[PDB]
């Protein structure tokens, strides 16, 4: 499923997002924005024979299993593929216990060079939330 940027917001307020571990909804729009133009099926491989995977591009090297990652941990004990599905849920809650790894939400690449230090509320902006 391809999301509208208000449709994501609010999709992603509902699961708890918003403010979520002290980043405001707009920071998470802005990486969906960049990671997968809003698209839940979107999957990139990276130079190390990992995969990317949904809308939040989550890395096959740690954080799910994609059964062809040889020695990569799935420390959110789901396949990859569930990080597909139009419903966000597996998605979201995932990217909690990333966020909250201690590096914040520098883990996301996209995030760091495109979000990071913008006016992300802009993302949000017009949304009926
Ligand atoms: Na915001
Ligand atoms: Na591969
Ligand atoms: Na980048």
């Amino acid at each position: 499923k391809v999301f509208g940027r208000c449709e994501l917001a609010a999709a992603m307020k509902r699961h708890g997002l918003d403010n979520y571990r002290g980043y405001s909804l707009g920071n998470w729009v802005c990486a969906a924005k960049f990671e997968s133009n809003f698209n839940t099926q979107a999957t990139n491989r990276n130079t190390d024979g990992s995969t990317d995977y949904g809308i939040l591009q989550i890395n096959s090297r740690w954080w799910c299993n994609d059964g062809r990652t040889p020695g990569s941990r799935n420390l959110c004990n789901i396949p990859c593929s569930a990080l597909l599905s139009s419903d966000i849920t597996a998605s979201v809650n995932c990217a909690k216990k990333i966020v909250s790894d201690g590096n914040g939400m520098n883990a996301w690449v996209a995030w760091r060079n495109r979000c990071k230090g913008t006016d992300v509320q802009a993302w949000i902006r017009g949304c009926r939330l």
